């Protein structure tokens, strides 16, 4: 470690999910990014330690849909635990999707949820190099997003990025971003955009031939920013309120929680950090006064992590909680948040970027993690305090560049990865944004190689590690969304089943069962039967 400040002082403690406790990504924390990095570091190379490092991208990697459609974060089918799944036979996964003709960079205001398919239960050394998947084409129906605004002049609609909870019949609900822009021809805003957490309830249709879905002809409107907890665009036109992740905390069952990104409720240019919010030891030689911070420009990065609770079971009707992680004068962004559990312990993953840190602070792109001992807790930033879990190659050493330029000196890998999202096991799946140097580099608009992360490591839970034996050197499998839940469902009785399970249904069952599968009636006697069988796995 480079000299520079300790780490700020975290417990881990729990709080109830109802408490007005956030927890402070610090100052103090942040700075031990430039800590870790190593000042030796030659241009172009890394300069962050390997364990918290993704393995390197190649340059000439397989596109997942043949460069029919830009695709970038994507989403599996989920539970209440986030296990992934398969119904009837196809892994499945959402995806945002764009215009394959448009710029890369142009993709955000048109973006729209499509969704892929490809066979559940094959090893790895039978998958096709591209992950085999088969584009499904688009979720939603021309127009039906847009019926939750009132002001219906926007010149953009969007759906932007969420997560699909699934249930034993194959239903789906569908949790994501809906929206509204309001913009002159030369991208500035007439009026704040709008952006707000909604549900669109639909159902998987799943023969032999493939998959495609049924209904999500109908939003319910969720949540928008409240001003009080998460900043409204009155309070900054640019504010961040978005990509809900919903779950059942083991610590409280029979309750469901949402964590979803937002930005500490502050009028814009009135914001301004306190001691808390910079964390450093008391005689630290290298604090900072709360003074110089609100001087610097700081205060203009503000992002947080909320949470909200369901106020029924059928998850149409939500309530705000406070949020459980700021970012004040730290970062703007504090993007795509999920609570990982694990070893009795609360992981809170989210992802940045480089460019987002505020002035003097500085750090990779990718996975930041905290952890503590309930959904809201003073949770402990990951690897020394820093909350780097899995950064793009990266020299800290340089300027970052941007996905569109890179800069000179800096790693080609610098932007090879986002969006990234944690698995069970600890696998970390992503879609490439840039890979390439100043004057030769490409984007990709396809998912990254699959890549592990170990989490805990060495008894010590503030610790994580790659995996640089998992796959080739690090990577695993282009595109790699593995369910280990496997549904089978006639759309009314369902089971949900291990792979072991999943494999001995399929080879047991015969064509009647294909045809059960299929919702086509057959006898009772064959239903009971093959009911009878499904449910001793269950």
């Amino acid at each position: 470690l480079q000299d520079g400040p300790e780490p700020s002082i975290h417990t881990q403690q729990a709080y109830a999910p109802e408490d007005d406790f956030t927890a402070k990504w610090t100052r103090a924390d942040a700075r031990q990014l430039q800590r870790m990095s190593d000042p030796t570091a030659p241009s172009r190379e890394n300069s962050m330690p390997a364990s918290v490092t993704m393995p390197t991208v190649p340059q000439d990697f397989p596109d997942m849909s043949n460069e029919q459609v830009w695709v970038w974060d994507t989403w599996p089918l989920t539970d209440e635990d986030a296990n992934q799944y398969s119904v009837n036979g196809w892994e499945i996964i959402f995806s945002l999707v764009a215009d394959r003709n448009l710029g890369f960079d142009d993709r955000h205001v048109f973006a729209k949820i499509g969704y892929f398919y490809r066979p559940a239960g094959v090893p790895a050394a039978e998958r096709p190099e591209n992950g085999g998947w088969t584009y499904g084409g688009l979720v939603f129906k021309e127009g039906v997003t847009g019926q939750i605004f009132e002001d219906q002049s926007f010149s953009h609609q969007t759906q932007w990025t969420g997560s699909a909870r699934v249930s034993k019949n194959g239903e789906i609900k569908l949790f994501f971003t809906d929206v509204a822009f309001y913009r002159n021809s030369d991208g500035t805003n007439i009026k704040p955009y709008d952006p707000r957490i909604a549900l669109s309830v639909g159902k998987v249709k799943a023969n032999k031939k493939g998959v495609t879905l049924t209904g999500f002809n109908k939003v319910t409107d969720l949540l928008q920013a409240d001003g009080t907890y998460y900043q409204t665009g009155a309070q900054n036109e640019f504010f961040n309120f978005r990509d809900p992740f919903t779950f059942e905390d083991p610590a409280h069952p029979g309750e469901t929680f949402m964590v979803f990104e937002g930005n500490s409720a502050m009028q814009r240019e009135t914001a301004t950090c306190n001691e808390a919010d910079l964390g450093y030891r008391q005689g630290d030689p290298y604090a900072e006064t709360v003074d110089d911070v609100n001087a610097s420009g700081a205060t203009y990065q503000i992002g947080n992590v909320g949470l909200a609770k369901a106020k029924n079971k059928q998850l149409t009707e939500w309530e705000f909680l406070p949020p459980i992680l700021s970012a004040n004068c730290v970062t703007d962004q504090t993007e795509r948040p999920q609570i990982y559990f694990k070893d009795g312990k609360s992981y809170l993953f989210t992802i940045s970027h480089r460019g987002t840190f505020a002035a003097g602070l500085d750090g990779p792109e990718g996975v930041y993690g905290f952890v503590g001992d309930g959904i809201r807790s003073d949770y402990q930033p990951l690897n020394g305090g820093s909350g780097l879990a899995l950064g793009n190659p990266t020299n800290l050493n340089f300027l970052g560049g941007q996905p569109f330029a890179p800069d000179v000196n800096q790693h080609p890998g610098h932007f090879q990865a986002y969006s990234h999202y944690v698995m069970p096991g600890g696998l970390v799946q992503s879609f490439i944004d840039t890979i390439g140097t100043h004057d030769d580099f490409v984007r990709g608009g396809t998912l990254a190689p699959t890549v592990k992360m170990d989490i805990g490591v060495g008894g010590d839970s503030t610790k994580t590690a790659v995996d640089y034996s998992y796959g080739s050197e690090g990577l695993g499998g282009w595109a790699d969304i593995p369910a280990n839940k496997h549904l089978f469902t006639n759309g009314k009785f369902g089971v949900a089943v291990s792979d072991e399970a999943a494999q001995k249904i399929r080879k047991i069952l015969g064509s009647k069962f294909d045809d059960y599968l299929d919702g086509k009636p057959v006898s009772a006697t064959v239903r009971a039967l093959i009911e009878k069988l499904l449910a001793q796995y269950g």
